[PDB]
């Protein structure tokens, strides 16, 4: 009965050890997940801004070709 | 005049392209917002569930220790 | 003994301490959920205003090019 | 008035380059800020959990001190 009680205590103190080990492991895992997901969205948006900037310059180059073209319809 | 026609058609293609690029960015705002909170909540809830589990085990440890104490107090009481 | 009184003391105090510690973890988690939303929204809204400003300047730039072309169509109208 | 139109084009293209640059520099700033915020809250919770764990450790110690004492009486008697 007392030794049963001691058994209960020994089980519980192992449960506790396991529970705090799991908490520390999961913090690392979550941190890596969060970093990945944040970086994904940020790199995605950075890529999207790059594509927009490229398109703006493409528009500007194209206006220059058209202006050249009118500078030849004129000639 | 082929050059005028070509550049105009090119311009129209790029104007359409740039409109969709902007919309893809703005469209994604509520979806990224929803996902951010869903991910935050998944972690928060798991972490609270774990803390509560530790809390219960500590409580069980404490009741158990006190049961053992209720065995020594009664043997000391027999003893006397 | 006087000592058993004092270990029962530490016990009651350790138990009170652990209770406060758990409560503090739970209160912080709920406060931090709000900080997440508030912080996210501030940045989100800033990025929305900036993209819109870029979209508006690009529109002005395109409209301006239309203006120049207009000038050339009329000189050619000749 | 085309020359001025050209001035206007140049001014607006400059504004757009400056705006794109600002979006990029702000995203970089935000990324580090976000991580520092995340890391502070992660480390704070880990520290709180460490403190709880040590409080448990101590509970166990003084319980053993209580037991040990009851064991001296059971002996005495």
């Amino acid at each position: 009965s007392v030794s049963n009680t001691q058994n209960k205590l020994n089980e519980l103190l192992d449960a506790i050890r396991q529970e705090f080990l799991q908490v520390s492991q999961e913090a690392n895992t979550y941190r890596l997940q969060n970093q990945k997901d944040y970086d994904f969205k940020m790199n995605q948006q950075l890529a999207e801004m790059q594509q927009i900037r490229n398109t703006v310059y493409e528009l500007e180059l194209t206006h220059r070709k058209m202006k050249d073209a009118y500078e030849e319809e004129i000639k």
